[PDB]
């Protein structure tokens, strides 16, 4: 698996690829492993399917509720302090994912959290088996000053090279941007691969 | 043991062998490894014999209470994701299968659920030892736009491969198409047996 | 890896793939895993890479030895022979290898020799972590009747789909046919390419 | 695998089936596991297939020698001394196999070796995964009394029950007859097939 | 321990034979393992005695139960239900035990229950160290079209059989026929003796 | 196993059953375990075949050369203390047996003789699975006055019962006298089986 | 240990030997194994000491409560049966036990139990380490036409002969009958004593 | 560790970082990892120190050995296959290493060899914990029309990045350039740095 | 990681850096090990992350609700006794954490807590994989009479040096200094940085 | 133990303290780890005493043997290639040590030398379980330009920090100087004593 997560000014890009491996035999595809969880959050899923689906779903659950009972939306720092609660109370019987949450409140945010409930922020994350290929492309060519049309190349390009040199990754190329004036926003699949084509690439 | 599930543009198909082992040991050669659970909908079982025979019972009786209780069939999808919470909570004391769950809502689907919970839907998908063989088969001849004759027949023939090579798998070959005309329709032995023929195989 | 050898009536076809793995990581898309080892014979490797390639060298050396010593080519079942015995010999501390050996004598022949010498002879084989999905296809599709183009169309397809659900599988499709008549010639990648487009195809 | 050997008056059938396995994974169908080893002494072979055909090979050429510088052929209970002491030699480090040799030297003999060189005679013999559903036919069916089509058809029965219910035995039933009149006669396909359909059976 | 359970026409007959070993050592020779549990509805019992004659007994007291409350005997594949819930739900700390149930209801009807809950109907089947044996019996002579008296003489030869060759199977063979007609008469002694004698065997 | 030694004024009686398990599968009912190994030696084995088997050989070719080459016969306690150094000298890579050594110099003998080359010489001795059972009967029964026609019965009846109880043991028994007068002579059949009706017994 | 019960036409022999130790170390040579437990019942105990005194005493107390809420003996194979429940119940941490139950209710009866709670009835039996050597009187000495005195005469025997080849047996012979006319009865020291002197033994 | 061999029209570059830990702790900031082994040969080494600073002085030494003995360097493919032939015959006591070599002969080359010998040739390749991060900068901008000049940089990139990811990489920045024209020249530290500064860059 | 808090006449300065690896992976070079718990109290943490920043949580919650409910700060051997209490409480399921708990009540203290509870005060105190590094210069630099600004330097080397020789520790340095006069002050960034200059340092 | 190797422009200083302990218990304060090996080399030892002292011995004929034969002392980077060689010629039954060896050729040197033969030179370097305060003290406090009498100061107080924090360290620090003009001097007590004063220390 890759997920990849960054920020910029005022957007939060996020994307994964699909496949679904049991082993070496590739037996999904297409899988989902970016889920919007609240109108300006994004998740991205890492491990163990079964416990990524179930966390999946009971942050959408959540956050609708928190949302509700609030009228704002949890603050993304919210959203990650409740996963590292929930994760480190289990840690002996842990759900076994990496979970990247990323989103925009007062200001854009990424935030990794590991199986043992720990919770770090930064401007850029990455998670599953193809991470260490994106964090070479991301320290090599990730500038904070990009634009929103320049992030989505970049994390095109770095989950490209994971997919290249990970055979645990694979399949189409899943994009979201998450700004404050259109909220989470998944782009099209012919927009992707139109890029993919602009940018000289494959799978 | 193996299990297929295909989906074609209105039907899908469903379709396992029978044969029944402790080990090397063949003890039965006509074991039921497909179950219609609601009225549009089917499940193929490989694993624990007890445990997937367990969960058989309990969601035809769970669709059954849905049915009469929403006055709806529960959604396809709905299916899986009960089955995903349900063997995800137990997931440290497990029930040791494979499920494929089939059917049509507005839409036909097949989703794949493993032992931890994790649910993906698919275009195809195949369960048990033999498996592997089958989507061999499948990525070969499989197109979106067969007709249901060509899918059944597709479903025969991998099957029939899987059982060549799958010491695991074997005995007679037991299909059902489900569509929204006439439901989960189970084919007779004299037509499976016929198109056997016809496309000229054995056991 | 995926391998697979075949025999025609006058023939013999010999594929592989070129991925080369630690685990996940994909760490050379274009490895060598089909090799001509004497006028009419061929040889194709999967597992340990060292173990592999030491092997392929002695070959060689063993074979042109006994050509120039008997001033005829071994045997395609002495070839197998030779292998079994020097597999055998070391069990305890044993190369960790899937051995296909192909060639024409007086007739056409393709073994199969695993870590332990055992060698058995067969109209088809297939090796590596891709090879359950090969036997699929060659199941559904292999003829005795087949001419060497639908032969190496057969090798391309099930190669292709093996490549598309083993993750340790992929990279340029590799062919030799080996006759009485032109010898062991490999195929050009043009050719190649030409047919996996012809076919309707990937990677 | 199964394999069986019976003494009859004057005779020895020898039979076996020609499935190889690599787990549930049926890789061959035909291999061979009887083989003639002297004039009038055959051999059947189960467990590791290396180790197996190693000793076959060593068998052929111990009693080639043996006989070329005697000028007689091997006691049917030398042969099986000389396995026991070859097999107990390396107890430490053991061929993996059970060995059935038979053969007539001054009256029919079938003897059993294990993998620590124990060997006893018997009046029938059956070794492999499936010798306890042959043993079952022949507690049931054999008789010191039966003449040799009766007893091809016994054996052709056993083997064919035990193909039945041991998934790791399957392929072509593969007889010998070993007589003084005419020595080690290996029935044709064409007429074991005819006695599968006479006595009503399959595979 | 061998028993075994065949179903004929109208009929079913179930039989065991009667030794109780602890390990190698022979403790009783005239153990019960065949039970009346209902008016036409037996069980057979393996595995481990003390959970095994639990079982009896709850099995007795469930089923007389159930016929009073409901004024019907328990439907066979009813009985075969429970037992597969009750066995399941303790799947971590099971009974130990392999269960066949035999009996008439509309039909005749013999189940296989494991230690795992897992229950499948078959027209026969056979438990115990002693089966494979038995199943070789039965593969070779069982017919559909049998009568009674033949099917009584088919398992006093798979169990004749199975005693022969399993030293964990001894003692007096004991038999069960099930009719509508008559219910559940267990056959008297003499008269079992008597047909060993008719058939010409030992035990 | 079931072999047991015991000496009288001016003879010693061996006696040993003949049934052979790889586990709870009887596979023969009639090897041997009683061997003469001298004009007036015998020897019978236990614990592993084909160890057992090597020593049977071995021990015959020493004291047959030893004899030609002393011109007197090894005696008895000789032959325990060669069997003794042999054992011991390969304790860490043992013969895994038990072996009793009987016979006439100038006094009858019996000794005992374990894995690690300790030897006993003893009145009566038993060695194998069933040899409790034997003490019990000696115990009870055994007297230094007995005639050898009373000591052959005695054997028997011993052996009769450790074949009641030790399923391990089985098949004919099998008894040598050992005299000055007559040498080692092998009780025939005919008269063994004509005492087990005498004394009222079984198998 | 060696703990004994047999029956006769009327009667129930039950005898035990006294020593307990702690390995090789013979701490205590007059322990008790013998138990009155009811009017006409006994019960002996071999196994963990502590398992078997809490045992004993659940047993009168359950008995004596059982005969004053029922004013009738509690029926000895319902002692069988209460015994089986309460040790299956407990079969994770077992009470690590063999016991003997005998008495007379409408006949005699001797039941043995293990720590499963498997409970069979038999003729006679023996428990604890020195059982073998039992069953090898046993089988050679017992006959159902005893007299009482030949009874007692013959369980004497039996452990004596136990007591001389298990070194885990020892100390006096302890020895109750159980009638109808008497109920049960102890036999006094100097009549046992008596006893072992007029059939001429030791210990 | 990180090291880095890539391949251009007419020339190899080839570099390292230089750091040396114990676990997290970093003993030292400069060693070599960069070697010059040939007039137009280097090598790089990760794993353990010991064993490939052994093999470095081997390597020079036999391949200057070769020189004198040949009049011409050894073919880069050669001295790849030397080090395959080495390493495969310690493989159960091995080199614990990742070799790359890289040179000029009639064309440049780069050959990555592992711990069991196993050797394969690529346009460009990384060795070390840090070369996922490297493999991750050359998929995404590697070019094969690439200067000398820009090749330099572009593996400056590469190491940059793996020294920001790779605790275990670290240290200056070392680089060799090898053609056909000045052979083996290391670029001189001033440049090096020079050219970090002109990316802008750190360590 | 490595963490440090020092004492002075009147002050605490505590300082750590901001690396957090998965084993080599440096996943994030700026998390925050260093936080304000109260008016007058610091907290570092060291170990699982997850752990560490539960506990922060709970520190900052329980010691705000302390002053609420006393009206006065919790003192701060009052705090680490707590925590004491805390991870003792649980320390055979511990939080995997080093703990510093440091800050003013009537005088200066940091206390050094371990992960099962064990509480010590000290002038100074460090932690984390870097520490060893820290307690050299430490021993060599530190003086009970430096000025604030002394301090301030003094950690900064110390953990510079730890930064140069521990791999799991980097980042930008981060300091706070508490005195009853400013309470709880973080130093900014650009003071940091200005020291590290005027020192002559790096990262 | 502690021990530190430096160099200054044209000095070597080499230090270590005397403490040895088995576990816990300090045996000896005062053995010696700092050994000259040549004219103008030094050498000290950490790790398992006995391995340490033997190539102490080693190390001194080797060199003084070399001196002789070639009139001019081994380079000290040619007395590191020898370790290097002897250490991993015994890897897998390896001299437990850590070596720093320091001396004078035509510059000064420091080589630091592990287990398994990997040598690395370096400005500084310390070993022994100590190492890590001094790591600590000098990467604060070495600079290239101090003088031998401020070189000798530092190592006092790099020694004098890891005896503070490492309880396997202690006892009387031993200092070497090493220069081109008067040799290998081992420092004076009196001398290293009175700067231990002059600098404000303890031990």
């Amino acid at each position: 698996t890759t997920t990849v997560g960054i920020t910029l000014k005022d957007a939060v890009i996020m994307a994964t690829e699909r496949r679904v491996t049991m082993e070496n035999f590739i037996m999904h595809k297409n899988g989902k492993k970016l889920f919007q969880i609240d109108t300006y959050t994004g998740m991205t899923i890492a491990g163990l399917v079964g416990d990524a689906q179930v966390l999946v779903r009971y942050m959408k659950a959540e956050l609708e509720l928190y949302r509700l009972q609030r009228r704002v939306n949890m603050p993304i720092e919210a959203v990650a302090t409740l996963l590292s609660n929930m994760l480190n109370q289990v840690k002996y019987m842990p759900y076994m994912v990496q979970l990247l949450v990323g989103g925009i409140d007062t200001a854009p945010h990424v935030f990794s959290i590991d199986a043992a409930g720990g919770s770090v922020e930064d401007i850029y994350a990455s998670t599953g088996s193809g991470s260490p290929f994106v964090y070479g492309v991301l320290e090599s060519q990730y500038s904070e000053k990009m634009t929103v049309d320049e992030g989505v190349d970049l994390v095109i390009r770095a989950i490209s090279a994971a997919k290249q040199r990970d055979s645990a990754s694979g399949g189409m190329i899943d994009v979201a941007v998450i700004t404050r004036k259109d909220g989470y926003v998944q782009l099209p699949t012919d927009q992707i691969e139109s890029r993919i084509r602009k940018l000289g690439l494959i799978l």
